[PDB]
């Protein structure tokens, strides 16, 4: 990582909350992202994840700028990304975007866990909370986080896979299943899965064969593939290497996606 020395960085506004905020990088200033811390635990988490970061170079993947880790409190400055959150960006914006967009928002997804999984990193967290959004409408891949536990043993039951919370198996295939999921969120503009289903629930109904229903105007191909993403069995999942060179045939040849899904049963069963 580069060291940043602290006179040339500003914050200005919260965006998050230690706390992240929005601010100006002058090493001719840009605009940042810059996060702050502590045990020994903590520091090697937060510079854990900064290591991690750094380690990284991929347009679907936050960028780091740098660290304050020679002095105090330390900090991580990364590119600031002007939607923010995927989930809250989608819940806010319901209905703004065409089909090839939210395809297109997919894709990066995608291409950012190719890259990861290739890399040999698990991320174990993948969700829409956990995707960013810059003004370009790209998706990056965003949290790093090291401190992490399933719910209920932090990461949520109704985003992994089923053998991550059986035996604790957390691979790709884990965050294939994961990535499936963030597919739903993107095509539903931030629906929550499986709504207000437990957690035991969830469990039972997956176990069961019961999957997420069809979203609203979801073109076929695309539930076909988050179907694909839900396979018990990891080695009938696709691997993120088959998910991008899909997502990017159907974008090529969009009429692709004229073609929709039906209406889930249990969709009609709730309409008047
Ligand atoms: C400095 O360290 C990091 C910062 C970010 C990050 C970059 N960029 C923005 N937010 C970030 N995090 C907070 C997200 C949650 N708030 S939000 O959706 O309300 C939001 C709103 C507007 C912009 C924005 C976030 N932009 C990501 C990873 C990091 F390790």
């Amino acid at each position: 990582t580069t060291e940043i020395h602290p006179s040339c960085v500003t914050r200005q506004k919260v965006i998050g909350a230690g706390e992240v905020y929005k601010g100006m990088l002058k090493t001719k200033e840009v605009p940042v992202a810059i996060k702050t811390l502590y045990t020994e635990k903590q520091r090697v988490d937060f510079l854990g994840e900064a290591g991690i970061m750094g380690q990284f170079s991929h347009h679907n993947i936050i960028r780091l700028e740098g660290v304050i880790s020679k002095y105090k409190p330390m900090m991580i400055i990364t590119e600031y990304m002007e939607n923010g959150a995927l989930d809250k960006f989608l819940r806010e914006k319901d209905g703004e975007f065409s089909v090839l967009q939210l395809v297109g928002m997919l894709r990066g997804i995608a291409a950012g866990m190719k890259y990861l999984a290739n890399m040999n990193y698990v991320h174990r967290d993948l969700a829409a909370r956990n995707i960013l959004v810059n003004s370009n409408l790209v998706c990056k891949v965003s949290d790093f986080g090291l401190s992490r536990v399933l719910e209920d043993d932090k990461i949520p039951i109704r985003w992994t896979a089923p053998e991550a919370i059986s035996y604790r198996k957390f691979t790709s295939a884990s965050d294939v299943w994961s990535f499936g999921i963030v597919m739903w969120e993107v095509m539903t503009y931030g629906e929550r899965p499986y709504w207000e289903l437990s957690n035991h629930e969830v469990m039972k109904a997956i176990n069961d064969g019961f999957r997420l229903p069809t979203p609203m105007d979801c073109p076929s191909a695309i539930y076909q593939l988050m179907m694909q993403c839900w396979q018990q069995e990891r080695a009938r999942r696709p691997k993120f290497a088959d998910i991008v060179s899909i997502l990017d045939k159907l974008i090529r040849a969009p009429d692709s996606l004229k073609t929709l899904a039906d209406f889930d049963p249990r969709v009609s069963i709730r309409l008047p």
